[PDB]
């Protein structure tokens, strides 16, 4: 298993930091981060814990994901194929089959001077199979005391504009002011080049996400009316 990244570098813009490139392979988590795994990512919370993220990079996705879970947290199922897009990204033993760093700038460590780099742009290959569920488990649910669609709020286009493949391309782009840095997305259910595409298994709406979660609403997903 081999990682593109570990631990955060430089600043991109705001609070924004660039990810610290890294080649090698993942490191088991510090105990002090096993609450985060396990709130976020809990499919990774096991064995030794070996990932492509540290505890700082779990903080930030966790405050990073408060937007969409203003607009999603109504529909556990929508927001939990989500979060499972973002953990792969940043935490994934395996980055390397579905990751490409495209750019990258010198990071210098202010104290000692030692040179980091910081990952300005990559790529990442994306199952079209779970971009398609993802946007499925989604594409019903009303932006909270409204009857308008959520992913008209997070997809920079109104929702009758917004599909699978730009909803992720949105959010994956710095220019939205939320992403630190730019991730161009490319969707295929078959290898590229060698790389094989991320496609997690996902739940639709009309499923429970765990034994303690309930299928979303008849106004959330229209399946279960
Ligand atoms: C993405 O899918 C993989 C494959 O199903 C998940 O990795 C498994 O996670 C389960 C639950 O903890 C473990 O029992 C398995 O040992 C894992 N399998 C392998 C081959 O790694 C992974 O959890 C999913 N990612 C996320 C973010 O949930
Ligand atoms: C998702 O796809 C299913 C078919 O697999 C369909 O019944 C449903 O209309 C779609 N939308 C939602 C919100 O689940």
């Amino acid at each position: 298993q081999s990682c593109v990244w570990y631990g955060e570098c430089g600043i991109a813009y705001g609070d924004k930091r660039y990810n610290c490139e890294y080649s090698g392979p993942p490191k088991p988590l510090p105990k002090d981060g096993y609450d985060l795994v396990q709130e976020l990512c809990p499919g990774f919370f096991f064995g030794q814990v070996s990932l492509c993220c540290d505890v700082r990079q779990l903080q930030t996705l966790k405050d990073n994901l408060q937007l969409p879970l203003q607009f999603l947290s109504r529909c556990p199922s929508c927001f939990y194929n989500l979060l499972n897009l973002f953990c792969e990204l940043t935490c994934s033993p395996r980055q390397s089959q579905f990751l490409q760093v495209t750019a990258t700038e010198d990071y210098v460590d202010p104290v000692t001077n030692q040179t980091k780099t910081n990952v300005k742009e990559l790529q990442y290959y994306v199952g079209q199979s779970f971009a398609n569920a993802m946007y499925n488990a989604c594409r019903d649910v009303e932006a909270p005391s409204s009857n308008d669609k959520a992913l008209g709020l997070l997809c920079g286009k109104d929702a009758d504009a917004c599909q699978a493949t730009n909803w992720i391309e949105y959010m994956f782009n710095k220019d939205n002011g939320q992403a630190p840095f730019t991730i161009t997305p490319v969707f295929s259910d078959f290898p590229v080049h060698g790389m094989e595409p991320m496609n997690n298994a996902t739940k639709g709406c009309d499923e429970s996400v765990d034994e303690v979660t309930a299928p979303c609403s008849c106004q959330d997903c229209s399946i279960v009316c």
